[PDB]
């Protein structure tokens, strides 16, 4: 059979953004994240919400190779503290809507993790295990070989935004 | 072997682990350059194209430069981007970008957003010439890495 659905118009309007975030119109538009895109990270959602332990597991173990990072982490919350709201932001992302709320929330974390002083390149580094993680949690459960990369592309495209609106 | 860093950088010697890029995903990036260059025009004759979803962005060029000055470097830029062995030079050759892009008024946001319209045409190319799922998603990796390590860069 086939994994995703193919469904014309349970699509539109999965981007509600005001005049206030503009730009990231623009931004959403050239990454290619549109209706059809997000509706295929709420069909991904399921599969990352049953996995999102493993994939938060392997995140803060791969962060304890730079040594610093876990420095940052203990003097203002703890691991277990942190797996925990990682889960969460983790889970909305393939959420499958874009609004006022979903930015805001972005501009947020943005500001904690300025103020702590995490260094914007090991922010970068952080995704390439996520979308790594999430690569073969995809090419485990999703078999047919055009659709893989279907699930591939949108997540890169939705951990591409997060990068432009943590530094905007 | 593939990397020559000295302890100048030794922090991208933490982030290359942290990426995962080793010895073994360069030599993958290495076998994966003639295809990037037989390419290396529509790749980027691309990138420029979606630059217009923001005006802004092709005001910034035709100030600061030329498009056709651009896609010269550019062309240049990501073909070495698969050379598959990463020295200290290569760290400066990022310093320079990173430099040069603010000087111009890039912004951190674009810039990255930039790299989205770069790496799905590498994944197109790879799905089109690549028949073994894995050797497609072993080129996918090694690609969402060195990439993600040139942001890094740029970014530090
Ligand atoms: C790229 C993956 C990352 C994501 C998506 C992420 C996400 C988040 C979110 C959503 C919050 C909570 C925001 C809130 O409560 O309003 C947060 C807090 C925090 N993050 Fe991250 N984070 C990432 C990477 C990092 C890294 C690499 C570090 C390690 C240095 C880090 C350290 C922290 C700390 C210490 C806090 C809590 C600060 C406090 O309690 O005052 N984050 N992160
Ligand atoms: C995929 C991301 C990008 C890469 C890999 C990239 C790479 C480069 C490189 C290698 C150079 C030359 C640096 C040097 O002189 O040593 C450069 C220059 C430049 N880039 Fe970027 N760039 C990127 C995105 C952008 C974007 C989105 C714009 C904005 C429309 C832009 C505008 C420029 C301009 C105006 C120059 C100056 C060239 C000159 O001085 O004549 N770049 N970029």
């Amino acid at each position: 059979t086939a994994y995703f659905s193919d469904s014309n118009g349970q699509q539109k309007n999965r981007i509600q953004l005001t005049n206030k975030h503009a730009d990231v119109k623009k931004q959403l538009k050239m990454v290619r994240l549109g209706d059809a895109e997000l509706y295929v990270l709420e069909q991904l959602q399921p599969l990352i919400q049953e996995n999102i332990v493993n994939i938060v597991d392997a995140f803060y173990k791969n962060l304890d190779h730079e040594s610093s990072l876990m420095d940052i982490i203990n003097d203002h919350s703890s691991v277990d503290r942190l797996k925990q709201t990682l889960k969460r932001h983790i889970q909305e992302m393939f959420a499958g809507v874009i609004d006022d709320e979903f930015i805001e929330k972005r501009n947020r974390i943005a500001s904690i993790h300025l103020r702590i002083g995490l260094l914007p390149k090991w922010y970068m580094g952080a995704f390439q295990e996520l979308l790594l993680s999430m690569i073969d949690i995809y090419e485990a459960s999703i078999t047919n070989q055009q659709e893989l990369l279907k699930a591939i592309k949108a997540t890169t495209k939705i951990l591409n935004l997060e990068q432009q609106l943590v530094l905007e």
